[PDB]
């Protein structure tokens, strides 16, 4: 038993490494994103920096997880991340309606994993898990629907292309 | 059902909507007694300073509130905040007591919507109401408690007057 | 007789305080366009701002009368302010037509205060709103209704979005 | 019964008693272990820097605990804080194992006093002490570990020492 | 015999670890001390600050005789430091009273403990005694005399107010 | 055929996309052994910021052949990025051994992919993969070369971790 153990459970550990996996999951479709408009054929720059950053943000929380799980003394054991379910990504709208699904589906194995370390009685885990995700990941949604419903507004062509510019930076 | 939501209630919403409108409320008795204490025969313009931040504080809090509820993907539904329950608030002791019976309330109310947030499994709302406002009201209580103490101590008269002027700035 | 009383009729008293529950409630209705905009299916924070700008405004204006009741010697007299007429505000342009709505009853009643203090022969008073309060309204009006006329001329969608990102800060 | 109780159970006020003692025992054991190091057939002045800083943080801890009482309205009641359980502390790597069973044991105790806080509904009284105890054991418990390791790779003796001089400032 | 070991009897190395016990009572009481005042029905500030930084000389006081029961090659040996004789502390008055009466108790020890250091022949004890904590003790208790006399002065009430914001910063 | 593609090849294209899961394999890699040497069984910071640094290194790569590959106009395919082969890595020596392995694994793919713009006259993707990709790869085995030989000249134990110290910032 590691020297950190302590009120960390075997359960815990593994929903930590199944969500640092996702994180990665996820950091790796906001850079599928971020490269679908840098695609020339796409060219939407502000596109690009926001899934960029939002990829290293994912990667942020992957490995923050994994700085956790080490913490905890839970051993990390790191699994094939694997592609993004999409090549192509469609329009900006098409991108942050697949970037709100993503995020939601995060926040949901999240709260999943606050409900493993809730009935652990990992009572530092779940705080770790409401101080430095869940608050994130409900600003994060906030924000993407928000941007979905401007997409909405703008419309195709030169509205998605003045969302570009002016809802993200 | 709307964009954002997720992990959250409508039973949950409906608190943070009564939250909101009891954060008003509690504004709405700090800016009265607040022009209370800057009526000319009552003068103290520590306490009207005073009442006039835990007034705004109070903003906040009910903005923070719609704020987040919208966060979540709730809907804001605004009531009549009522008039405070007096025109006139007694003496910097009387005030600062009706503050903490008011803070108390407002607490208690907080805490009970814990409970709703608690009981739905939301664990981002328990984490926002714990570090956002059931800290600061813990903080704010002991604080007017402390003043209510002082205001005991100084007394009516000179005692009041100095407290005015070195209890609150 | 309160000591400040001086050329200050019961009826200006009076209708200050009424008055007072208009500049909170135009600050209400403000404080709920504000997060009617910052619901994630509207998510326009140039709105958010422009209307939570203004219900701060509002809480000025009525704090000013407030302050200005204490001054002469009347008595603040609060009474609930009504939740704003609707809960959703449509559009950008219908919100600002509201506004404008809101801003003229506002303006009528400052007139309505005007011609209390006037035919009392509250030199002072008339003077106090002319400079405070009618000034304001006036140009107030004037900008909104200027920024109706964009959001008629930008027209829905992406105008109205362009509208929330330059016309609103 | 106090001017701030609310929701603060009797035996959530006793834990938090309990726990000011252990704090201020490990601020005591942390001392000793300081001056330990401190001793001229010990002469290790980063261990004596480290423990003395560990010994004032565990200091904070039950001050912070003792200023949590109060501002729940809680009476902190003292105990005689008993001396540590040895007097020397044996080499960097024993005391800094002795340091982490410690730390372990604070963070049980702190762990239980959270479940006391959990089963009493004292929602203010969990996050208090998830944010300002919970996290830094799970550092501290970490960065031990890590010297315990590091203390155990290094070796007595040259290993020790470089320990001292490169891994304590 | 230790390597520093000159001229440093045993009877004064036993003094000093009592001296050691002794400061850090003093210490403790006006840690107690401190968190009286910070009680709710108490709320001195001034106080608690006063007794806080009071509190941690006499920490000072104990570590540096922790250092130099070192420097002169005696062992540190800790007991039970006990918990004050009093859980609350009365009037701002009764504290200073009770702190004056702590103060001239350690000054006694320190003058028994100079005597010890004196029959020993311990000429850099003596001085260290003198130089660190006679002329310390002098100060303070001239200073907690002072404060105590001008606690009666003032009287209860407003007076012991005004003190605690005047005599203590 | 899209808008940029000139004298890039089918063949250039999926040696990229190849080239890119690699990358990101080795940001992979590179990202266990940082967090493997952050384990409090190993607690080696300087391999852990060495190869985090190494890991984000990695992620550059993959991501200036991500940039690159839209530049020419071809279509970033990506794939699963394979788990590390290994979940623990040793000693420092060991993971520096699995590094120069990596390293060179990846400096092999890339003059693979070199011959692969060779030999359909890529004169630009040649002139890229060489300015920013085989002179870092040189360096980088160079420097991961040097690293392995201290690492076996300093030895298990204090060498290890004084090279984690003085070689590894
Ligand atoms: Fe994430
Ligand atoms: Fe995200
Ligand atoms: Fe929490
Ligand atoms: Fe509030
Ligand atoms: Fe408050
Ligand atoms: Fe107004
Ligand atoms: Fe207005
Ligand atoms: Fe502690
Ligand atoms: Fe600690
Ligand atoms: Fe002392
Ligand atoms: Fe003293
Ligand atoms: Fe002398
Ligand atoms: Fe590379
Ligand atoms: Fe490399």
């Amino acid at each position: 038993e590691s020297q950190p153990r302590q009120n960390f459970k075997v359960e815990t550990e593994a929903g930590i490494n199944r969500q640092i996996n996702l994180e990665l999951y996820a950091c790796y479709c906001y850079q599928s994103m971020s490269f679908y408009f840098d695609r020339d054929d796409v060219a939407l720059p502000g596109f690009t920096k926001y899934f960029k950053e939002k990829s290293d943000e994912e990667r942020e929380h992957a490995e923050k997880f994994m700085k956790y799980q080490n913490k905890r003394g839970g051993r990390i054991v790191l699994q094939d991340v694997k592609k993004p379910d999409r090549d192509e990504w469609g329009t900006g709208l098409d991108a942050m309606q697949a970037s709100l699904s993503l995020e939601k589906n995060v926040n949901q194995a999240l709260l999943d994993l606050h409900t493993v370390g809730d009935k652990e009685g990992d009572k530092q885990f779940m705080d770790f898990l409401e101080s430095d995700y869940l608050e994130e990941q409900v600003e994060d949604i906030k924000k993407i629907s928000d941007h979905i419903t401007n997409l909405k507004r703008v419309g195709s062509g030169l509205g998605e292309y003045m969302f570009d510019k002016k809802s993200l930076d």
